[PDB]
């Protein structure tokens, strides 16, 4: 007995067959374009199972004829999809193969009028993102209704292209391995939806997946142990959303890795991350987030998360914040950020809504380890200087660290404590309940409870601060304990607080602490070519400096500061003897 | 002339055939469940090769009928395995396809009574870890015996599920690419073995592989240039073992990458790493290592290795050490460790067996770059305070570094040199041959040979240390060179070491070094509202401070410390002239 | 009607068939070795399309017989390639399948006389790099000629094995996914070429690809959003080249990730990187770069790039530089470099051509975050010490940072400002227009415009520098503001600059800044067991120290430094009264 030829699966119904007969189906449908290189698709061998003659699911069993699957791999064509045929709705055939338990190969573009879903242990593989994937032509949803999962009412009937749904009885859509295809809406649709709605996912790999022409690219609530490699989310509003708060399920995430992923076009947030724990981004990028005159809120919104960004990038950013960090630890190492137009302000500012590139709030920790940040504007810009952002606002127990090798397209301007939430210079502003360790203009500034002291069993060598035309009387606010040098005899003047003009000085200043009020002392060395005079003075807290006091020593006469004022000894504390070469001169 | 149908491969034996005849085999076996969606498996086209009529290997050539392989891909079914049939031993068919040179697709669960091995250039692909893989039902081994490899006697006859074995004449099982399946023992076995025994491996990728119900998960001796992505090792003893010392082969490893890998359930070590050079872990996790009252020895045991952990995690840890590092460099960046019950102690302690979270020994280097560590207990805990661990023990030339932004669930308690190996506070303890650079309670402590000095061509501005009700005579052990402020007049007393009571002070203390004994000097500014007194004293090494000395200066009388004791001049060193307003008063 | 058997595709031409007939072709060619396990390859089902009877492309349509492709996957055999047949040129069949739009499976070694190219959306999968891939047997090129792409005339007619070419109308060969094969020249060819010439590529993944027996391994001009996993480039001149400057296209690159990649054998550069932005290397290696007596120029040449290396390695390096960095930011974290023979020098040195391990020029930023660097030689080495390199040369606005936990095989020797470009010690040399923050022999050295000051609202406790038999008069070049201790009475001598010999000292030195010339002052405490003498002196800029001055205080007599020289008071500023126990002694 020999293998019988059948033109299409539709021809199987009428065929006369004995149990166990084998047929070769040329294609699922008759080709409509015989000029194609690949006209016959979706066919293959079938074996007749007489006991199932009444069954017809349009795919694995058609009138008893069971599809012979090679190495457990099928394509949507085998269930009746059509390739690169925009007028044909492939939704039903795609859905059948996605839940078949087979590996699914995507071999062109398939058009769909409803979302398609996958569950667990599903491998889907196309050959690349230009030519393989799903094009959704409507805003229609699934029609599955509510399900209760771990006591939470969940619903998957959203306007999306693809949806991840746990198996019945499970909590996560897990052990899935998707690669090499695109998810897009028909660009003509006036309203777009979600690319991939994957609320509850785990233990999965996503590679070389492109979603574009979406409102929201990739959207999840609770994801754990997933890797994302070369995933691009192009969206009009938010590209990547993790920890979505809009369901009954409590957001939480762990161990998400993103390698070579790409956020583009988002007008609200590039990345919207909530409860993202153990998250690493490696050589990721973000292009064209926000637009001129229509800023995004932030490139990265990172809330109750801990994230490391390793050699990541952005190009062309119009946003109020570069990073909004709330309750989050973010280590940004060797970033390269370009064309960031930091000219946007909120209508009404507040602790968590302000014009800073790094908005670091509510016990966050943000560190810039090297990197280059192309923030276009500081207050001296001739076109946007009046609109420039701060570099950072740090509040509510947070800490912000900037390495000495981090670079910026234009100079930083200042750093200091601030009670404001609206800024006018490219500076680092922090509250009294915050900590900073930041280089600004080559000077490292450390302040706050995390930086209370430095105790080292080590020797220390430092340089003096070289003074310009400035008063050493008026350094109580700007310097604490510090060594000063005045090497210009023109600037070493009595008007500038020195005991005598016209000679260089080294000055040790002591302080309780630089501040609005302080205790101070100074030791001044008036350094001449082969001699010096030595001077001490003190400043009480809230008082002007007291008069300078010239020290008496054995290589100088003892000349009092005023005549007929000071004594040698007292009646109760005499000097024992006095040895003079000449008799006392009584004036 | 036409393709002939054959029901099963067993039917090929009796088929009279001409050379070059083509047959289509419906399936390897007759189906036993025609309700399956996929009842016929393991069949395919065969061509008769008359000159091989006597051959039957049950797979590629059956009584001369040669299997026609599509794109060099086969399944164990093609050699006679059965899917999801626990009573059927698929060991032999699996082994045949694994050494066939074909890509191997795994399409369900296959049960095995012996280990299965792979060599080199082997690609094995399942669709996911829930439904694809090998279930081993015995503790049986391979039966290959000893082989000599590079002069070393090696033996692969261990109780494992899968074994990597070099090709004959080669040193490594290399250029393998495994993905998307599980290796498990039957949970009913009283004793379990190794999931993957891969002693000598190289130049390979492992992705989306789960081992569970094992004693040891993944075990290797010499691995180089391998990547591991989404590999989970669930084991009762040790999850991941690299550089295993128990063979004739010298352990050594290079360039192993772990991305999104997961160690679970291990009761001895989560990771046991030996000679692991150039190893990166990215967003890996570890859950349920140890149990309450049954601690693991360490989450990570890292010996003669260098490892970077980037945004890794753990949840639920009962162990004596978090990290044991011996001769190892470990950089832990932005960790997030949760529910670590640091209440375990060894019965006898030693340099390399002690109750510390970070046991940093024998020329190790361990750095915590940020991160959050959920160590539950310090000595204040009401229920486990008497059982808490140290944060760290550092010895034998090692260095331990804790960044200022690293956080802990409960506060660190102290840091200091210790000769003990058993601790009772959540502190940092180090020997005289160790180095530390660690923030404790907002104070950075640097000590040891790696931190001998700081030489900066930079100015320095610092604050004073504000004293409480403290003696400045008794700061020789706790402070070195340091500026002090006493802003409370009530505490500026002679009993507290001040020369002049009841005014605020700035004090410069000098020291050889804080310690049990030291050289010291102090300069004290006794600050009043418009004047001060200036004082010096010294303390010799091993001696009490000498008396305070009030300096003479040109804005004060010269009143000696005691009457009729000190002279103006000497017979051999006179003052030249003396100018007094009044005649000398001879008392 | 049944499926008709056909022996070979050559037998199709003489097949009388009706429209729609189905044939099964045993193999593309008649097998020549029926002892093979897989003798029949490249066949499959075909369907006769009468309207195309005149077409014969040797692949998808042979005299009207259209190939039935399963799940859009083919092998070069289906177009007439031969496996493991060195005398057969498979170039034309390979090329046909690479541009077919199918997934391409590689099932052995194919030999080629010309390069083969791919465009976009191409997936190519072998089972491993030992047995799958392309062997090029000539130095022949493509013959496609000049093409204008985005305004630049490009030419792809180079001697390469595989070439990436954009589709017409596109700028990049993109969305390709290649894995699991090798690209090699016939080792017998006297001259080798490029392995993979991929000038313009984007949005792609490359995995488990080996190039070897090449002159240049992988060569690109403009690559963005590509990942490379387990890619090995073995080349005689340069292993990896990105940003190749030798075309009309302006070099630029972004977001390239390398995980477990390996550069070997290169004699000029291991990695030659130009305009590589956002690049991360993870657990990559480099072996046998340069040769003894024939050094490479550098292991890494990194120009106008920013690169992070995470736990990377090298073994066996003969090169003039380890890293040449020009206008680049490079963070090298936890490196492990072994067997680096730093004994090579240029014939004529210059700012960008010198004998340094880290040549850090033109506004570069290079940081060593931990790591271990096996530089074999410093100047005391008994076989090569006279040839040793510097550790680093830092110039032209660059910054070089060395962490305290970075280790070296042999000790570093010195650090300082240098006007030289040729070195003879393993030191850190930098220009006056450069910055350093580097530990050397346990001491942190910070200098340059990036390290101008440190301002901390924090207290500070430090140790004294313990002096040997050294002069405190000659510490103006080596220390600035510093505390010194001399605990040896034998070394506290007038010859060593002390004012009073034979007692231990604490000394506070002040300075404008350590340098060739400086302002200085010193306060010396000559410490006896229950007393001290207190001394001040100053040194003017460019002058020797002035004489020491012993301070007068109330617990000492006032003995002048010379007799009959100094006065008590002056005619114009008298002391008011004098209280003596005895009458003045007029000497
Ligand atoms: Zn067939």
């Amino acid at each position: 007995v020999d293998v019988k030829i059948v033109n299409t699966v539709a021809d199987l119904e009428s065929l006369t067959a004995n149990d166990g007969m084998v047929a070769y189906v040329k294609g699922y449908y008759q080709p409509t374009n015989f000029a194609l290189a690949k006209p016959y698709v979706g066919g293959g061998h079938r074996i007749y199972v007489a006991s199932r003659a009444a069954e017809n699911d349009g795919f694995l069993c058609i009138n008893g004829w069971v599809l012979q699957i090679e190495n457990n791999t099928v394509s949507p064509e085998h269930a009746g999809a059509k390739l690169n045929t925009p007028s044909f709705d492939s939704a039903i055939p795609i859905q059948k193969v996605l839940i078949s338990g087979c590996k699914v190969r995507l071999n062109g573009l398939y058009h769909t009028s409803v979302p398609v879903y996958y569950n667990s242990n599903t491998t889907i593989e196309g050959t690349g993102e230009l030519d393989c994937g799903f094009i959704k032509t409507t805003n229609n949803t699934l029609s599955l209704g509510n399900r209760t999962i771990n006591g939470k009412i969940m619903n998957f009937d959203v306007d999306a292209i693809m949806v991840a749904i746990p198996r019945v009885g499970d909590w996560y859509a897990q052990n899935n391995h998707l690669s090499g295809f695109t998810l897009q809406y028909d660009s003509a649709l006036p309203t777009k939806g979600i690319g991939l709605y994957a609320p509850l996912i785990a233990l999965s790999t996503y590679k070389s997946i492109l979603t574009k022409n979406t409102f929201e690219g990739i959207k999840s609530v609770d994801a754990w142990m997933c890797t994302w490699e070369r995933v691009q989310a192009s969206a009009s509003s938010r590209s990547f959303i993790f920890g979505h708060t809009g369901t009954a399920w409590t957001p939480n995430n762990t161990t998400q890795t993103f390698i070579g992923c790409w956020a583009t076009d988002a007008g609200l947030y590039g990345w919207d991350l909530n409860k993202m724990q153990g998250c690493t981004m490696i050589s990721c990028g973000a292009d064209f987030v926000g637009a001129d005159g229509s800023p995004a809120k932030a490139l990265f919104k990172i809330v109750y998360s801990n994230v490391t960004m390793v050699t990541c990038m952005n190009e062309h950013l119009h946003a109020q914040n570069f990073l909004y960090a709330e309750g989050s630890e973010v280590n940004i190492s060797n970033f390269n950020g370009q064309a960031i137009y930091n000219k946007y302000k909120p209508a009404t500012s507040s602790w968590n809504n302000n014009n800073s590139m790094f908005c670091v709030v509510s016990n966050s920790k943000v560190k810039l380890t090297g990197g280059s940040f192309g923030f276009a504007y500081n207050s001296s810009d001739p076109t946007q200087g009046a609109n420039c952002s701060a570099l950072a606002y740090v509040e509510g127990g947070s800490v912000f660290e900037v390495s000495p090798e981090t670079t910026f397209a234009v100079p930083l301007e200042e750093i200091g404590i601030s009670s404001l939430t609206a800024f006018t210079k490219l500076g680092v502003y922090y509250t009294t309940n915050a900590s900073v360790d930041a280089y600004v203009k080559g000077v490292r500034y450390q302040d706050g409870a995390k930086f209370s002291g430095l105790v080292m069993d080590s020797y220390l060598s430092t340089s003096a601060k070289s003074l310009g035309n400035e008063s050493i009387t008026n350094l109580r606010g700007s310097l604490g304990n510090a060594v000063l040098v005045q090497s210009s005899t023109a600037n070493a003047t009595v008007a500038n607080g020195f005991p005598s003009s016209g000679v260089p000085y080294l000055v040790q200043q002591w302080s309780s602490a630089a501040g609005n009020n302080s205790y101070n002392a100074q030791l001044a060395f008036a350094i001449s070519s082969a001699s010096a005079t030595f001077w001490l003075r003190t400043g009480d807290y809230g008082q002007a400096y007291a008069s300078w006091c010239r020290l008496y020593h054995y290589r100088d006469s003892l000349i009092p500061a005023a005549t007929n004022t000071y004594d040698l000894g007292s009646s109760g504390s005499t000097f024992r003897n006095a040895y003079l070469q000449n008799a006392v001169t009584v004036v």
